[PDB]
């Protein structure tokens, strides 16, 4: 039984199963021509979209093997989380990321609305595997409170440089 | 991390160790099976085994992985380097967790006395468990960072603590 099972390659990027019948993901790595997902006729989905925030709900199991999850819109300011990115060598990259204030952010000349956050993998990683890139969006924001764990929202952006991620928010 | 760091991390014991070059295998101490006489199809005599508490090296006579290409080991890092733990877990699963390294500490770990250079985990906050944090099953796992063209190995995974936040780093001496 794993978290990692749940993300999921999709589109342009990748999403997350938060219950048997519920996938989250980035708006703009979703295909825009598509007749189904996971096997399931487009007619049979709900889609519901806000701003880089894409919630599917399916009309059967898609994920039966799975438990349901806790999904929140954002994290409390100053919250620690983890994305948990997936990258095609099969590696599982693991960063540690402090949430601050929802925002409008200026990322590579284009606002981007979300909850900020700043990796704390420190100055860069060189070759090294401690920050993102654009094959990344869609990978889900968690973090551990009590016993449970919960999911606070999908990456949609980053700085090129600096230390800047922005995670797109339910609602 | 490179396929070429990924190809020396070789099952071994309860847990793993590292070719640092054809001849050169490094590994944490209490993961080494105690009534083994044969490593690689090699008798003890035919070895050079040098063992410092949880850091073990062994010296082969012959060349065992001669596709690879020999790379520079050092003892510990600089404090405030940022490594990569190479851990393998179910199924072709590859988890290079980051880690902030910090001075050599000896510590008291579910009773046992270890020693070694002690790190942070960057994964996340709460790190105790399979999805952020180490198993026991990752011991001898090689440290690993990048200095300005090449890759360095550091050490090998001995021990994390209950809360799993702290990781220690057995170095050679
Ligand atoms: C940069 C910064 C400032 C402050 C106040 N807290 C933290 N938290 C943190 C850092 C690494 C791992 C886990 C938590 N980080």
């Amino acid at each position: 039984p794993t978290l990692w099972s749940r993300v999921t390659k999709f589109g342009s990027g990748w999403g997350f199963w938060v219950s048997p019948t519920v996938f989250i993901t980035t708006t703009h790595v979703i295909p825009t021509s598509a007749k189904e997902f996971f096997g399931e006729p487009l007619t049979s989905i709900a889609i519901h979209r806000a701003g880089e925030f894409t919630l599917f709900r399916f009309s059967k199991k898609i994920r039966p093997d799975l438990t349901g999850m806790i999904l929140e819109e954002g994290c409390p300011e100053g919250t620690v989380c983890s994305v948990l990115i997936k990258r095609d060598s099969g590696e599982l990259l693991p960063l540690a990321v402090r949430m601050g204030a929802i925002a409008s952010m200026r990322i590579q000349g284009r606002l981007v609305h979300g909850q900020s956050g700043m990796l704390l993998t420190g100055a860069n990683a060189k070759g090294m595997d401690l920050g993102t890139i654009p094959g990344d969006c869609g990978a889900p924001y968690v973090y551990k409170r009590a016993n449970d764990w919960v999911v606070c929202g999908v990456h949609a952006a980053a700085t090129k440089s600096g230390n800047t991620v922005v995670c797109a928010v339910q609602a």
